[PDB]
């Protein structure tokens, strides 16, 4: 049991690196919200939430490096895990725990444009970005007046295998990550996935197929992977209803112009996805997957989750992994991660916690967590 304080939840790194990296190689940070203030915040040795502040970019014992777009100074939250190997984290949302392997982090402290003082991590996208090459990962989470989720993601990327235990006072115990070494994984993708997914694979890591130098962003190769599938799929519900039951209720659609309008329960036709989607909004969840009120949100959810695991021409089935990635277009990247992960939870695109197929852990009274970080 890691060390724990009355009031916080601890989580705890792990070295499961097996001599590649030792502690005083590891970096972790946490940087969230405040649930009171909202600020963007850093948590300290203590478990403090510290306000992020610009000056934190200048301030003593701060980074620097020089990109080709030239040379400038980062905040650094960041603590080795031979100086302390856990963190203490009070109540706190959209949080990220940013572990990293023989370096720490660049995390530019900035201003977004709604006003408020925010940051930036790694935009892999952009290959003149300071964390470049970087071996990390991060772990998401949040704490807050229903209990304390806890993930894994594979979202943007894999570089490094990683598993994250989370441990309740009151009984729940459990583990959601990868397996296998970062080798063997590696390898084993290349081996696995169609043609159009290959690529995605870099030395230092395998991007997720619209994230970072990934192949299916509009500009790419593959920007178009989705179209077919999408056209078929709005063409056929043009005359059929798309009905599906989950725990909100039971909605049931059909595609009138371009809108696909539901109704639940039963009830009149006016939930919207408004449009048809683009390969990068499946693979995205955002564009038209964005927005609109608790049921169009869920309806989206399922929705987008259902292009990524081509059955949204099989309603019944949209809880049974069975059916899932059956054929093409799907999210083969998703797949591979849940084919490597236990009890194949992994977030693998982001809407996988659509019927509970993410690596998102949860309890209402959480104890401690060990983030497991391998190679």
């Amino acid at each position: 049991t890691p060390p724990l304080k009355s009031g916080f939840v601890t989580l705890q790194v792990k070295n499961n690196t097996n001599g590649q990296y030792s502690n005083d190689q590891i970096y972790w940070a946490i940087v969230g919200k405040d649930p009171d203030t909202k600020q963007f915040v850093h948590v300290d040795l203590n478990g403090n939430l510290i306000p992020m502040k610009i000056s934190d970019n200048d301030a003593a014992g701060h980074l620097t490096k020089t990109t080709p777009d030239g040379t400038f100074n980062y905040s650094n939250y960041f603590c080795k895990a031979s100086q302390q190997s856990y963190a203490y984290i009070p109540k706190i949302i959209g949080a990220r725990m940013y572990i990293s392997y023989g370096k720490p982090l660049y995390i530019k402290v900035n201003q977004a444009a709604d006003g408020l003082i925010g940051y930036a991590g790694p935009n892999l996208a952009n290959t003149s970005d300071p964390n470049t090459g970087i071996m990390f990962e991060w772990a998401e989470m949040a704490w807050t007046n229903d209990g304390l989720w806890i993930n894994t993601t594979r979202v943007d990327q894999f570089c490094y295998p990683y598993n994250i235990q989370l441990v309740g006072n009151s009984g729940y115990n459990k583990t959601y990550g990868d397996t296998g070494t970062r080798a063997d994984l590696m390898n084993a993708y290349k081996n696995s996935v169609p043609a159009e997914f290959k690529s995605l694979v870099h030395s230092d890591r395998i991007y997720a197929p619209a994230s970072g130098l990934g192949t299916f962003t509009a500009s790419q190769a593959n920007a178009h992977y989705f179209d077919s599938y999408i056209n078929d799929v709005y063409s056929y519900y043009a005359t059929h209803e798309l009905t599906f039951t989950c725990d909100r209720g039971t909605y049931s659609g059909h595609v009138v112009g371009n809108d696909f309008v539901f109704n639940k329960n039963g009830g009149a036709y006016n939930l919207y996805i408004h449009g048809k989607p683009s390969t990068q909004e499946v693979l995205l969840g955002n564009g038209i997957f964005d927005g609109g009120n608790d049921d169009e949100k869920a309806i989206k959810a399922q929705v987008c989750a259902a292009f990524n695991r081509h059955v949204m021409l099989d309603p019944a089935h949209w809880n049974n992994s069975a059916y899932f990635y059956k054929d093409a277009p799907a999210n083969y990247f998703a797949k591979f991660w849940h084919d490597h992960s236990y009890e194949n939870k992994s977030y693998g695109f982001c809407y996988d916690d659509v019927f509970d197929f993410s690596s998102t852990l949860h309890v209402a009274d959480p104890k401690y967590a060990i983030i497991n970080v391998g190679w």
